[PDB]
């Protein structure tokens, strides 16, 4: 499109991820690998606002970005993930979301959005790009047979709508999460997905700030695979470019000339999964293509690193109340600590296996 949110901006580098990376790098014993690991702190990632407790951090990042821009003559851009739906992750065996539909989820989520908007409103010289609710709308395409998802459908739609409508009022550029090629990219899922995303876009007023969709968030697919990963058999859309090329024209027909961003933060190593749906701490993952607007596609505004590499996707300990058995599969790195906590061995392998190399 004419307006790529990243062009002309300096991306703000997360100091939190930077702090995690710095602490991790000093524990890597091989000196050459340690220096490569430390440099990961210079690679832009998205900040996950996975609870209300993260909102004060957002405020600090906006204010810091505003000052860094003035100190360097740059316009700064802060990258965030909106990730706090009530009954979050409806199809997962376990979820860490703090809100529940049964306990005023809609009002609590609205207040979470209001607090985020109130921060963003104070720093108008900082641009914000937001990924909207990973692991939400995609469940409403394929997983309505999951009772928790069926029962969450109206709340997910209302809450996502509230986020889109209100973040647009402060000029946030937004990409709705849209799963990945092995979820919504199956040819038979493309039209139901397009119909749902279009309805969501319409309900939020077709705001020009709703730029399009984010794909492969927290996943491992290639953007453009050298050859199809065996997990993809049966799906001609075996990588993200095939998925996006197939979905984008369906959105165009609705009047939404959508553009896309694609997570490649853990895509450096292909052919590491037994089944396509295995998502938790996949063993042998490597850092992938660094964020760039040089995407190879008319539809793709940026390759991005949405999910921060090194933060555990979930514990492998079956005695934890947050245990999801996906995290103990044979292709999941184990033992793995609780979701969000640092997984040092996994980070070291992400560095060692990076492709392109760091
Ligand atoms: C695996 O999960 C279990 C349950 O969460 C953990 O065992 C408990 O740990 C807490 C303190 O961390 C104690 O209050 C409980 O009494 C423990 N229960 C038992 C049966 O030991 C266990 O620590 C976890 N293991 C790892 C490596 O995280």
């Amino acid at each position: 499109s004419a307006n790529n949110p990243w062009t002309g901006f300096q991306i703000f580098l997360s100091p939190y991820y930077a702090n995690e990376v710095a602490a991790a790098a000093k524990q890597i014993t091989d000196p050459t690998l340690s220096s490569k690991a430390a440099s990961v702190a210079n690679i832009p990632t998205f900040t996950w606002l996975d609870s209300v407790a993260k909102i004060p951090d957002l405020g600090t990042y906006l204010a810091s970005a505003s000052a860094l821009g003035k100190s360097t003559g740059t316009k700064q851009l802060v990258q965030i993930v909106i990730y706090d739906l009530p009954d979050r992750d409806c199809a997962a065996k376990a979820s860490n979301g703090e809100f529940s539909i049964a306990n005023n989820g809609q009002a609590n989520y609205e207040n979470y959005i209001d607090q985020i908007v109130a921060q963003i409103q104070q720093f108008p010289d900082v641009r914000v790009v937001a990924v909207i609710e990973p692991d939400s709308l995609a469940n409403l395409v394929t997983n309505l047979n999951v009772q928790k998802c069926a029962n969450a459908k109206t709340t997910y739609l209302a809450s996502v709508n509230y986020a889109l409508t209100n973040l647009a009022k402060v000029g946030v550029y937004m990409y709705m999460d849209a799963g990945h090629a092995g979820w919504l990219g199956w040819p038979a899922n493309l039209s139901p997905a397009a119909q749902l995303f279009t309805q969501v876009w319409q309900n939020a007023g077709k705001s020009p700030f709703i730029k399009g969709l984010a794909t492969n968030v927290a996943n491992y697919n290639a953007l453009q695979a050298a050859s199809p990963d065996p997990i993809t058999q049966g799906n001609p859309n075996y990588d993200e470019i095939h998925y996006i090329n197939a979905l984008a024209p369906l959105l165009q027909q609705a009047g939404w000339d959508a553009t896309f961003i694609v997570d490649q933060g853990r895509s450096g190593v292909q052919n590491i999964r037994q089944q396509w749906g295995d998502w938790c701490n996949i063993k042998g993952a490597g850092f992938g293509t660094r964020p760039t607007t040089n995407t190879g596609s008319q539809f793709i505004d940026s390759i991005v690193w949405v999910k921060p590499g090194g933060e555990s996707n979930g514990t492998s300990n079956s005695s934890s109340p947050r245990y999801d058995s996906t995290c103990s599969l044979p292709d999941a790195a184990q033992p793995a600590p609780e979701a969000g906590t640092w997984f040092q061995a996994y980070f070291q392998t992400l560095v060692s296996a990076a492709n392109p190399p760091l």
